RNA sequence: AAGGUCAUUCGCAAGAGUGGCCUUGCG
RNA sequence: AAGGUCAUUCGCAAGAGUGGCCUUGCG
């Protein structure tokens, strides 16, 4: 099953032990799984990214280069570096069915057994990755896709003018457990807008966006 | 410059010498070339050493176990700590200011990813090169538990385990100037409560919690 | 890391550094 | 990452994962 894995990888591996470990999630085995890796993986992979985020940057001010790593080590960056692989059909999972979690913690997990793999080659599995999602990363910050931070930026601007910061109220929970929706106020000055999210941080963020929506005809 | 002298500590000699002179040196001294960049990358790097030595060596690999560890090592105190060993604080060129735990701890971090990119980005010379100063070091330091201890994160963890509530800061006072300060916080659970002292809140509620974990463990 | 803020150094402003404070995001 | 808690899943317990909330530490 791993060989399809492996000509996507583009690598072959020589401890096959490894890549089913880093494959697997502790409810399918619960004495070998990609918890370990997970750890190993996420110092190996966001020292890539910043390793490539140094070379390639036209600025290279840290207070330019460290938000736009935020996005790029983030989950969801993760998961979207998983898409080009499929990750989600090569997983080994019984209950607590894949998520966004699960898979950025495999594909974390999948780069250190390529590491451990290799003899502990750091240069390669750098170029390994690098061959694979090098072009895909320049991609999204030259074609400047790059999840915008509202919270963040509300408030920065909301300092720039009245040097106050919004304030973030809940209003409702709505839903029956995990199913539950949050409806949170944004408030700045005399403007108040809405959001909505699956948490209270993911409806605060909707609501920030659609408050600099609010502040442009002001 | 005087750089022999720290090439000849770090078993290394740099190919471009202005790389080795761009990590010394401080925004303050040279406006134009500074370490600024090299911190960045350095921060990255480093800690990517220490986790890989923690996960191979330590009999322990499970996670909750490991990422503690990992908190203490790639922190600005330990840092400075392998920094000594070097004697970094003689070798940093700054203009206005003295040089703090901030800046040898940027500068250390940033001296690795000098040492990085002169040998032509070799992950694996360098990761040997670190472990060749410090590796037996750092396995020391854990072996006989020199880890510091967080005193916040264990009193609280103490709390919920007996009386399910959290411990509680209160600010009691501060004196001196704006930019130099003494802070003095009470911690308080039930009705045990300790007084601690520090130049920042943190750090006076981190002697705060202390005091109230051997308060507490003593009468319990 | 980023923003506001007080203090301080750059003779003041501009900006920048360092320490304190508040807040936000990423891992 | 860690601890408490609500829900949920491995028939309960134990232990563990997942979603939610409060909190704490490190980069
Ligand atoms: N609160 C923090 C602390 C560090 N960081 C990240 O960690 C990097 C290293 O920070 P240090 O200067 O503390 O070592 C930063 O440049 C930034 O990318 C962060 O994003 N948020
Ligand atoms: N708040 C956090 C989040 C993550 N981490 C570090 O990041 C590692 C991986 O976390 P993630 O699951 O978020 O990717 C942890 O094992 C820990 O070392 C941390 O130290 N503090
Ligand atoms: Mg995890
Ligand atoms: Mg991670
Ligand atoms: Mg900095
Ligand atoms: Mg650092
Ligand atoms: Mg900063
Ligand atoms: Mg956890």
């Amino acid at each position: 099953m791993l060989e399809q894995l492996e000509k996507k990888l583009g690598y072959t591996f020589k401890d096959k032990s490894l890549l089913e470990k880093a494959l697997t999630h502790v409810s399918y085995s619960k004495k070998e799984h990609y918890e370990t890796l997970e750890f190993l993986g996420d110092a190996l992979v966001n020292f890539f990214i910043v390793d490539l985020l140094v070379q390639y940057s036209p600025n290279k001010r840290e207070g330019f280069l460290s938000p736009l790593k935020a996005y790029l080590i983030s989950e969801e960056f993760f998961n979207l570096l998983a898409q080009k692989l499929e990750l989600h059909k090569f997983i080994r999972i019984k209950r607590g069915k894949i998520n966004e979690t699960i898979i950025g913690d495999v594909f974390e997990a999948l780069w250190a057994a390529v590491y451990i793999d290799s003899g502990r080659d750091a240069n390669f599995t750098r170029e390994l990755f690098y061959k694979l999602f090098k072009e895909d990363i320049l991609s999204a910050i030259k074609e400047g896709r790059v999840k915008k931070d509202y919270k963040t930026i509300l408030q920065e601007i909301t300092q720039k003018r009245w040097k106050e910061r919004p304030e973030y109220r809940l209003i409702s929970v709505e839903g029956p457990h995990h199913k539950k929706k949050f409806i949170v106020e944004a408030k700045i000055k005399e403007y108040r807008t809405l959001g909505e999210g699956k948490s209270k941080k993911e409806a605060e963020q909707r609501a920030a966006e659609e408050l600099i929506k609010l502040l442009e005809e002001s």
